RNA sequence: GUAUGUCUAAAGUUAUGUGCUCUUAUUUACUAACAAAAUCAACAUGCUAUUGAAC
């Protein structure tokens, strides 16, 4: 269990990336944090940092402190206080869940407040008013460095690494799209696995491409839309209709 | 007073059907919104004319 270790420290403070992003400009503006004159090259880059839940999981401040956030950091793979952290350093559980099961309507298991409307991107923390399970996994071909890979192999990659972060309800791969669908059990675990696998390889150690894996850009882990899929929506009106019928349950023993 | 407007880099895909070396501006020089109402300082000291072949 992650109940029986302190946490490691993922990074050292010496360690961490600068603050300075890659150059994009002629000048770099001290305000904005970015560069101006000009706007030319990416700004998307691969994660030199990535969680490995069974080994860096463990206590921290936080769980004796009576904390309901995770640490973002942890996620990304890069937290740097280690067991000094005030926020919680293990992939989300029902018991968490629950604690978080109030505030979790307007903020992030993260503690960032939501939105009324998702970003025109898909992009960010999510919205207040929809509940999503569902992550859209796409950039796949920069995640693997324009590596040719099966589609039932990219699928089984898929299958691996968002497994690791919270219990899943659903993955579908689509050859046609190149992308990805996760849906998780719980918003919390969406939320979680989202930060955590955004801008990452889906490379291998095994992989022959393994020593150049930072070159590219990332996966790009967003919000997915409604399923279009008929049979989607039909099981989709039937888990909203037995969630109004077990709500029913508590509104009349209540009144 | 050196106009101004639109465009695009996006994202991969949102699930169904280093050499050498010229140069006394040898520059493709560019802008006109600006101003236009120009005359003091004139001028030398005494005015001119020219040629047809032949019966
Ligand atoms: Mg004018
Ligand atoms: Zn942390």
């Amino acid at each position: 269990s992650w109940r029986d270790k302190s946490a490691k420290v993922q990074v050292k403070e010496s360690e961490l990336p600068s603050s300075i992003p890659a150059q994009t400009g002629l000048t770099f503006n001290i305000w904005y944090n970015k560069w101006s004159q000009g706007f030319a090259g990416n700004t998307r880059f691969v994660s030199p940092f990535a969680l490995q839940p069974q080994l860096h999981s463990g206590k921290t401040r936080g769980d004796n402190d009576g904390q309901l956030f995770f640490c973002l950091f942890f996620a990304k793979g890069m937290c740097c206080l280690g067991p000094k952290c005030e926020y919680l350093h293990h992939i989300p559980d029902e018991e968490d869940i629950g604690k978080l099961a109030l505030r979790t309507e307007v903020l992030d298991c993260f503690g960032r407040e939501k939105f009324a409307d998702y970003r025109e991107d898909m992009g960010g923390i999510g919205s207040f008013r929809k509940k999503n399970k569902t992550l859209y996994v796409g950039g796949i071909d920069g995640a693997l460095n324009s590596k040719h890979l099966k589609p039932a192999q990219i699928e089984s990659r898929i299958r691996f690494v968002f497994s690791r972060l919270g219990d899943i309800d659903r993955i579908r791969y689509v050859e046609s799209k190149n992308c990805g669908f996760v849906k998780f059990k719980y918003q919390a675990n969406a939320e979680f696995a989202k930060e955590a696998m955004s801008n990452q390889t889906l490379l291998l150690p095994s992989d022959k491409e393994w020593d150049d894996r930072r070159e590219g850009t990332g996966l790009l882990v967003k919000w997915a839309n409604e399923d279009p899929d008929p049979a989607a929506q039909k099981r989709l009106q039937e888990e909203l209709k037995l969630e109004s019928l077990n709500m029913m349950v508590h509104l009349i023993n209540n009144n």
